[PDB]
């Protein structure tokens, strides 16, 4: 186990190009090709990104590394959030690894919203924490990806991913 999986599960895997909801090409786990309007464009990217002639499909190996961007993408985010950092910066692997879940699922200014929580993590309450955060729409609105988050800020393993 590791985030890549872990969002796999979370989110999903689309291993063919897709125009994400606001019509813009996407692939793997949320990877945004292009803003443009331009299969051949999403197409060229890829490839160039892929280091290949995808034609459009890509493999998960492929996949995890336009992940491993994004990832990266939103560590420096995170890092860049003078609320999120500390934070970030106080976890271990796997914690970071669901608040880099969540960050990646409702942006780091939604995670920014949680000011209780981030507190308590920051204190190692990952269990209030915990507690604190099935008190929130979030829990509520995607409750199955919620519960797992949790129990990891929690158990700080990947048990529930199993
Ligand atoms: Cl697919
Ligand atoms: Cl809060």
């Amino acid at each position: 186990m590791n985030i890549f999986e872990m969002l796999r599960i979370d989110e999903g895997l689309r291993l063919k190009i897709y125009k994400d909801t606001e019509g813009y090409y996407t692939i793997g786990i949320g990877h945004l090709l292009t803003k443009s309007p331009s299969l051949n464009a999403a197409k060229s990217e890829l490839d160039k990104a892929i280091g290949r002639n995808t034609n459009g499909v890509i493999t998960k190996d492929e996949a995890e590394k336009l992940f491993n961007q994004d990832v990266d993408a939103a560590v420096r985010g995170i890092l860049r959030n003078a609320k999120l950092k500390p934070v970030y910066d106080s976890l271990d692997a796997v914690r970071r690894a669901a608040l880099i879940n969540m960050v990646f699922q409702m942006g780091e200014t939604g995670v920014a919203g949680f000011t209780n929580s981030l507190r308590m993590l920051q204190q190692k309450r990952w269990c209030e924490a915990a507690v604190n955060l099935a008190k929130s729409r979030w829990y509520n609105q995607t409750p199955n990806r919620a519960k797992r988050v949790i129990t990891t800020f929690c158990t700080g393993t990947w048990d529930a991913y199993k």
